[PDB]
């Protein structure tokens, strides 16, 4: 209930992710690590690219193994590919451990590093069924909690230069406020969700529920944006529009294809209705326009975008809250972070319980 060693332990600047200090290899080498709820792989630069500060030197590590296989990795922007081995893996401001995990040491890779950032590798936490080069490659959590006695569960607080904190293994009740609130990981693959109902404002987007969830909906730490289905962004914008018409926009800006610059009461807050533990009972998180309108360094990006592969709750909503992925029962909690960027009107919220009905019938098959 109580990790002080483990809070603040992230890092990032606004736009770019949030890192965490690890050390791979004997002796350990130190790197900036990239903490993503959305991918499974541990995969960490190994090569002298210009945008990195440093890289994995296997040549230097008394403990690496080679795995003889490679890995190539294309995804839209860009690719990574890599060379597959084993090593002993640390967190410094993590649990007094030292697992030998896999690690993907990047050889070539476009659009993956970012020039200017401070990370040089991604920590996939998400399940073995998306890890590549399949999933017999077994990611870095599942072998901290196979290895070790730290619980099968880990939370995130991101706060939005931006700070934040991963406890691995538990929970910290000074990150939150207020009651944690459950939703079913619907598969171990991504953190798969579903959506129930969506609000603006307190006004239903009155929408067929499959379509919130088509095709998933996920928890992603390594994305920015609330990325909306196409139909639903399509609706939700067109809601978003009506609550905030005192002042107009060009339609660009609500396309994230031009920022606007100067007033958050012109801007209605966002409701996302999650299943619940129980049959027929539901909750709802409620974010505001601090979490969808980004900073850019007063412009401001929208931050909230159309998407062909479903919701994805990035940044956008867990900037606003304390996140349990509570792996060891299959559900991730959700409660009011101690944190959030909020006015003297409005805050982020998590409530329930609420009465909703065919809660099942909301996920895609
Ligand atoms: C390995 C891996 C992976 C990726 C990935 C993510 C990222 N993510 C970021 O650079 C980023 C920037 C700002 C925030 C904030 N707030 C969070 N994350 C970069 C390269 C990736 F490659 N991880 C996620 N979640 O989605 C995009 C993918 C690329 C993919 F293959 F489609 C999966």
């Amino acid at each position: 209930g109580s990790f002080v060693e483990m809070v603040d332990n992230l890092r990032g600047k606004s736009g770019q992710g949030y890192y965490v200090e690890m050390t791979v290899g004997s002796p350990p080498q130190t790197l900036n690590i990239l903490v993503d709820t959305g991918s499974s792989n541990f995969a960490v630069g190994a090569a002298p690219h210009p945008f990195l500060h440093r890289y994995y030197q296997r040549q230097l590590s008394s403990t690496y193994r080679d795995l003889r296989k490679g890995v190539y990795v294309p995804y839209t922007q860009g690719k990574w590919e890599g060379e597959l081995g084993t090593d002993l893996v640390s967190i410094p401001h993590g649990p007094n451990v030292t697992v030998r995990a896999n690690i993907a040491a990047i050889t070539e890779s476009d659009k993956f590093f970012i020039n200017g950032s401070n990370w040089e590798g991604i920590l996939g936490l998400a399940y073995a069924e998306i890890a590549r080069p399949d999933d017999s490659l077994e990611p870095f959590f599942d072998s901290l909690v196979k290895q070790t006695h730290v619980p099968n569960l880990f939370s995130l607080q991101l706060c939005g230069s931006v700070g934040g904190s991963m406890i691995i293994g538990g929970i910290d009740h000074s990150l939150y406020t207020g009651s944690l609130w459950y939703t079913p990981i619907r598969r171990e693959w991504y953190y798969e969700v579903i959506i129930v109902r969506v609000e603006i404002n307190g006004q239903d987007l009155k929408m067929d529920c499959k379509e919130y969830n088509y095709d998933k909906s996920i928890v992603d730490s390594g994305t920015t944006n609330l990325r909306l289905p196409k139909k639903v962004f399509e609706a939700a914008v067109k809601s978003i529009k009506a609550a905030s018409s005192t002042e107009k926009f060009p339609d660009g800006f609500w396309l994230g294809e031009q920022l606007v610059c100067w007033p958050w009461n012109i801007f209605p807050v966002i409701s996302l209705y999650l299943m619940g533990e129980v049959t027929n009972q539901s909750f709802r998180i409620t974010i505001l326009p601090q979490q969808y309108l980004r900073p850019v360094e007063d412009c401001y990006k929208f931050a909230i975008s159309q998407s062909s592969t479903g919701t994805v709750m990035g940044a956008v909503i867990m900037e606003g809250f304390y996140v349990v992925f509570d792996r060891a029962r299959k559900r991730i909690g959700f409660a009011v972070s101690a944190c959030h960027v909020h006015d003297e009107f409005r805050t982020a919220a998590v409530e329930g319980p609420f009465v909703t009905l065919d809660m099942e019938d909301c996920g895609y098959n």
